[PDB]
């Protein structure tokens, strides 16, 4: 038919004709035929409105006008219904089963989406690509809802992997890559609307993520205690929803980044709070053990540490930008620590990690000895990790002390992934940190021996001494200073085979060759040694083995 010049009452007829055939149905006329019966509606209205066409005014006229018009418009009204029809023939469910049983989500058929598309583009070529592109943004997106609804519950709610984050977590990537393959399937390549369109769909499961996230940070902050390593789990959560993204435009990627940075100041402060828990609970009880045993704040720390050592790969990603000073306290007194400028790539996490561990070690050791002159010497001003102060006059029980706590530290290290977390240098620090320890119960005995050669040297100037009583007083000091020192050190008794077999040979190597040597100076001084010398160097061997052991 040439529109152009038909007349209104064969134009009228062509129309109800068309009519006949639309009032069947999309299903029946076929989706791709409706629509080019409704596009000749179309192009027909306009043939004849146009200014071109010069058509009377009369109600002939008027009438096909309207008639066109309405007619159109209630074909178009089908065609969304239709379109929304296919959009939730997907109905809402509860994505933990899919997780479970390993199921995809549901997903329309190629002919459904051949449909959707079909008519998107109908809509997109007649000015109405916004109002179809809502009601597809809209359709789906309270579908995703009431399918997050059966999760939002559980996720509002400290076992490791106890919470349902996780499956939320793993349930919002699911949708968030089925909407990125939903849209490339409806739309061309590179129709420029996509990433609108993808946006407007996934912005508001972001906004209730994030809401949530916020949540559950929210818990953490408040019984800190209990729910302090949960941040942990947050981290990779909000790291899995972010990496999902990557690409994809959004309207509130704000909120993620803000909740990037809310987790990872709490993240950041469960170290440096590991240190002042430590400080705070080493001086908490201003008493010493009478066993000098084991202390609480000993059991505490390694627990903690131990709990730590459970997150390694939150804990080593939490050493981002992370630094020593990050978690070491202002106070930060070099000689306190056993780290040693000994050149090590500080970028790496696992050498940050180890670090931190190290720190938290020395901090335990170096804050209970502080307690410990604080409790023995109440006046004095502390003089820690210093094998040789003479202020210290309690070198020897201190040093058992700390001792008897590192034992404990090490046997939670190696029955621990901390074991491995510290290899290398981690092990090393702990090393030169016991040997500080057994320097302390050495120390006394160090001055012993001092004293015994000191004597020797002032009184071996000119001739060989042949003065009986000096040399007599010689032996006296020396045999009271040992008898005091083997009695007070018998008053430690080590439990670690280690740290016994180390004493017992340092303590030996220190006093027997001084002894032999003085013994064998001096004791032809006498006509019969035995009756003004107490000891002879095997004697004091004996004394000496029995001691150790």
């Amino acid at each position: 038919t040439l529109n152009s010049v038909a007349s209104v009452k064969d134009l009228a007829n062509e129309a109800s004709k068309y009519e006949i055939i639309l009032q069947k149905g999309i299903n029946q006329v076929g989706l791709k035929q409706y629509t080019q019966v409704v596009h000749k509606l179309d192009d027909m209205l306009e043939d004849i409105q146009s200014g071109q066409a010069n058509r009377e005014e009369n109600s002939e006229f008027h009438g096909i006008l309207t008639h066109l018009e309405q007619l159109i418009k209630r074909s178009e009204a089908q065609l969304r219904v239709y379109f929304i029809s296919i959009l939730n023939s997907i109905k809402p469910f509860d994505p933990q089963i899919n997780i479970t049983k390993k199921m995809p989500f549901p997903y329309y058929e190629d002919q459904q989406l051949g449909a959707l598309s079909w008519i998107l583009d109908y809509f997109h070529g007649n000015s109405e690509g916004s109002i179809i592109q809502d009601i597809l943004v809209g359709e789906r997106s309270k579908l995703i809802l009431k399918c997050m609804a059966f999760l939002e519950p559980f996720a509002k709610e400290y076992e490791k992997g106890s919470s349902g984050m996780n499956s939320y977590t793993e349930a919002l990537l699911g949708f968030i890559a089925n909407e990125k393959s939903l849209v490339d399937d409806l739309y061309s390549q590179y129709t420029e609307s996509k990433p609108h369109v993808l946006s407007q769909i996934l912005s508001p499961l972001i906004s209730a993520y994030a809401k949530l996230f916020g949540a559950n940070l929210k818990i953490v902050r408040s019984n800190l205690e209990n729910f302090g390593f949960f941040s942990f789990e947050l981290v990779e959560s909000i790291n899995d929803v972010k990496k999902s993204l990557r690409g994809k435009e959004l309207q509130n990627y704000n909120l993620l980044q803000d909740c990037t940075q809310e987790v990872r100041q709490v993240t950041q402060s469960l170290f440096r709070d590991a240190i002042d828990r430590i400080i705070k609970k080493a001086n908490s009880i201003s008493t010493i053990p009478s066993n000098n045993g084991v202390t609480e704040a000993t059991v505490d720390t390694m627990s903690r540490l131990r709990k730590f050592s459970e997150y390694k790969n939150g804990c080593l990603g939490a050493m981002d930008n992370i630094t020593r000073e990050n978690w070491l306290p202002s106070n930060y007194k070099e000689k306190e620590y056993t780290l040693q400028n000994e050149a090590l790539n500080w970028e790496d996490h696992n050498v940050l990690l180890s670090c931190f561990i190290s720190d938290c070690i020395d901090t335990l050791a170096v804050n209970l000895e502080r307690k410990a002159q604080i409790a023995l010497m109440p006046n004095q001003e502390p003089d820690v990790a210093n094998p040789n102060s003479s202020k210290n006059k309690h070198k020897q029980r201190i040093g058992f002390f700390i001792l008897m706590n590192l034992t404990l530290v090490e046997q939670i290290v190696e029955k621990s992934e901390l074991n491995l977390m510290l290899a290398g240098e981690g092990h090393s620090r702990l090393e030169r940190l016991k040997k500080r320890y057994i320097s302390y119960m050495v120390s006394d005995w160090r001055d012993l021996t001092a004293n015994l050669m000191d004597s020797v040297f002032i009184d071996s100037s000119g001739k060989k001494s042949k003065d009986k009583e000096q040399i007599k007083e010689k032996f006296r000091k020396f045999n009271e200073g040992f008898e005091d020192l083997v009695s007070k050190t018998k008053q430690y008794k080590l439990s670690d085979p280690s740290l016994k077999v180390t004493l017992k040979s340092e303590i030996i190597s220190l006093v027997m060759p001084m002894y032999e040597r003085f013994y064998s100076r001096y004791k032809d001084s006498f006509k019969n040694p035995r009756k003004h010398i107490k000891y002879t160097p095997d004697e004091l061997t004996t004394v000496l083995n029995q001691l150790v052991r």
